[PDB]
């Protein structure tokens, strides 16, 4: 059955499961030339599949070489993350294989479905939850592997950091979607909130800065004030109006 807002709770038990988002596979940017020709290029993109416990994240970067003399690229991309899925899931202990992958598009579940046929107890599931996993890119050090990648590869980070030292996965799963939800939308706000003052740092091997528990919370709570603000800005409504849990709604994006 699908994944939605009343049985969300059980992302955060022990049976293993994938979050699985293909916006970013397929990627192109426009440019126009002198001549006036607008050229449509391909660019390097990637598969985000994602262990919400863990924060294991399987970063599958696309190289624009798999689209070497390939027609319809946007149906051939749902078919080549199906397959890449399938690769990692096949690469896997059966310990360490999922129970459950979760597709954050609806377009995603055939082609998964059959290449997942031989693995009978795998649930394909879709989802009716909103996830900004789209924002990925937005993430320097994962648009930055992305783009400097010279051949297909498979790249492991931990989307959480060290987070899990300190916090609950319901709880560093809920920064993570706060975190992509504001980069979503106001990047450039969201970037310069995380770069803080000049005391603070990020490991070179860590997608976000190194900041004290009580540091998150402050952090956190002008990731919620970006997204309310643009809320505000948008509908023209007064967000000093709004009461607690209208806030609280608007935050999750669920619509």
């Amino acid at each position: 059955g699908a994944m939605n807002s009343s049985n969300y709770a059980e992302l955060f038990n022990n049976d293993i499961k994938l979050f699985v988002d293909d916006t970013n596979v397929y990627r192109v940017t426009v440019h126009k030339t002198f001549e006036g020709n607008v050229a449509t290029k391909a660019i390097n993109g990637c598969i985000f599949t994602l262990n919400p416990k863990t924060g294991h994240l399987f970063l599958k970067i696309i190289h624009t070489s798999v689209w070497a003399g390939q027609k319809r690229l946007s149906q051939l991309a749902k078919w080549k993350t199906a397959e890449e899925v399938s690769a990692l899931v096949r690469s896997l202990p059966k310990e360490e294989q999922p129970k459950q992958i979760i597709v954050t598009r609806k377009a995603m579940l055939d082609p998964l479905e059959v290449h997942m046929l031989d693995f009978p107890n795998i649930a394909i599931r879709p989802t009716e939850l909103r996830l900004p996993f789209s924002a990925a890119m937005s993430i320097d050090k994962l648009s930055d592997v992305v783009m400097k990648a010279t051949e297909p590869q498979m790249v492991l980070f931990n989307i959480y950091d060290d987070w899990l030292d300190r916090i609950s996965s319901y709880t560093a799963f809920s920064r993570l979607t706060l975190l992509l939800r504001a980069l979503k939308t106001n990047e450039e706000s969201a970037k310069m909130i995380l770069l803080s003052d000049p005391t603070i740092t990020i490991k070179s091997y860590h997608l976000w800065p190194s900041f004290t528990d009580e540091q998150w919370i402050t952090i956190e709570s002008q990731m919620r004030d970006l997204i309310l603000t643009e809320y505000g800005r948008k509908y023209n409504v007064n967000i000093s109006a709004l009461t607690q849990t209208e806030i609280k709604d608007i935050i999750l994006g669920q619509n």
